[PDB]
């Protein structure tokens, strides 16, 4: 059966990700773009800029955080769909680990969707960690050659960028800015720490390169008393959350691209972690013209 | 590597199945009480009852209610996608059992049945009903599902006498929420006989007609283009629910009875119900000690 490479170009928003996937592509390659047709008139009406007012309305005061909450967390449903459905659709036709057949760029990971922009929310105070826990136990099966790609860019350079490369509904917020950064290089460190062979379970208690302190992976979000029982410990239920975000987590392959440069610098960089990444044989013959099809579908019908 | 029995009772509340259940090597799993009512938010139930109220009355917008609504559904549903999470693993291949476990309910009254009762009613889109469907778990081999069967005034009787905490006697949501649960039921013998749903489509335009299956309820406007045709991210949501329903082995009980036989009725269907090895020899004592602890903790 021919071999398959998948790629998700994922991490905080503003660093000019997107554009190197498409440069990455203008070089048997597809892509999967970011779904900005759903979050702006399939799914709901101007996603993004829900999201923005609702969490400026909140530090301002004029709703609570319980209205807030209410509408934060229907708005990451729309967001996250087209990852949810993609990832089930594909599935199927992801076969055993092995130039591949055919190279499917992804622009970000379900991950993104159903934890991180949660739980960066949830640093922001609209949304509850039960909610962020919620999606989390949602997330899908993690297949066989998920490889990861995490991108780098100082804060400084990085709020600059922002005011630029802002989103139709976007409002420059950069405790948000802030707060998503830290869940990505929290992620980062939490899929070391597990290939380290660390246990969250063991190292509670204490709340490449070597293993990270537990303080330092996303097991420190969730040390909040809403999820804490009266004899200090975490509900079971909370628990088992965490054990479905250490089994989903360890067996990705995360990398970290640096994005402090030009697009085509960002592009070959890429390109040469792009090597040591790990291809996946098809489920059948057909699947390869079967996964072009989808891609090429979804990105024509929502791509924008 | 031993044998374990999978048992999830579903359909609509208030038919009696925890009065059955009740009265049944056999852990039985509760329906998530104290999570609904103060672990996840606090009393979820009286707010579901209370938004679609207001909505009913006019007092909030069809779009205030869907958020509310929605948001509502994931608090629900929590309890039951980490515990498939952490049970998949000990599933293994089709196959006395060593345990047999009875749920109260299947992931599918959470991220299914009861998302499209509450589209049915108005407070929820049809878009997050299938965002919802998109990450319905896969199915695991043995996965069998009792569904209840009950005429509707005996239901309503029985629904009467069981109202749970912050509920409304809502007799449209009663019909809805039966309506999707028959419907449900021919979806699987529709699936199992063949149906292509793609290929039936039209038609709403030996086995059920597809407008008798759960597919009809997304010939919905919202998922439409202009010339009529299903968008194509809502078509591969109906993929998968075609995917994850088929391979499920549903067994119907009927509740119009008395308890001793409703449980001596729940008993009988056992006999045809399929049955899978675990994966590891610890397996049975961790599944024993995860149905014991959910029990303890969340069952009211
Ligand atoms: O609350 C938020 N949730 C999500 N979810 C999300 C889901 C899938 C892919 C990307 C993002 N994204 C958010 C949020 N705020 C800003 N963003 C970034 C918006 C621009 C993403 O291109
Ligand atoms: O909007 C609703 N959603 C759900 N979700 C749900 C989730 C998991 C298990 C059962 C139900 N349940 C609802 C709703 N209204 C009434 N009920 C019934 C509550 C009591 C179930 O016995």
């Amino acid at each position: 059966m021919p071999t398959l490479l998948r790629v998700y170009i994922d991490g905080p928003h503003g660093m000019g990700k997107t554009t190197t996937t498409q440069l990455l592509v203008a070089l048997d390659i597809v892509y999967v773009p970011e779904p900005m047709t759903y979050w702006r008139v399939l799914g709901a009406s101007e996603t993004i800029a829900n999201i923005y007012t609702t969490q400026h309305r909140l530090d301002q005061g004029e709703i609570s955080a319980g209205d807030a909450a209410v509408v934060m967390t229907s708005a990451q449903i729309t967001m996250g769909m087209p990852y949810a459905v993609t990832d089930a659709v594909l599935a199927p036709h992801i076969g055993g680990e092995a130039p591949p057949a055919l190279t499917l760029i992804f622009d970000r990971h379900p991950i993104a969707a159903l934890l991180c922009y949660p739980a960066a929310r949830y640093l922001m105070g609209s949304m509850t960690p039960q909610a962020v826990l919620a999606f989390v136990a949602l997330i899908p099966p993690t297949l066989p050659g998920t490889n990861i790609v995490l991108g780098a860019l100082p804060e400084d350079r990085h709020i600059d960028r922002l005011a630029k490369r802002q989103r139709p509904g976007e409002r420059l917020d950069l405790a948000m800015l802030a707060a998503i950064r830290r869940v990505y290089g929290l992620l980062a460190n939490t899929v070391r720490y597990l290939q380290c062979g660390g246990s969250w379970r063991e190292d509670w208690g204490q709340l490449a390169g070597p293993r990270p302190h537990i303080g330092d992976t996303l097991f420190t979000l969730f040390r909040a008393p809403e999820l804490l029982a009266p004899n200090g410990d975490l509900y079971n239920v909370f628990a088992w959350a965490l054990d479905v975000l250490a089994k989903r987590l360890r067996s990705m392959h995360v990398f970290i691209l640096d994005y402090d440069q030009s697009p085509a610098g960002c592009r070959d960089a890429l390109l040469q972690l792009t090597s040591g990444m790990v291809q996946t044989h098809v489920t059948t013959p057909g699947s390869i013209p079967t996964i072009c099809d989808l891609a090429r579908t979804f990105a024509r019908e929502m791509g924008e």
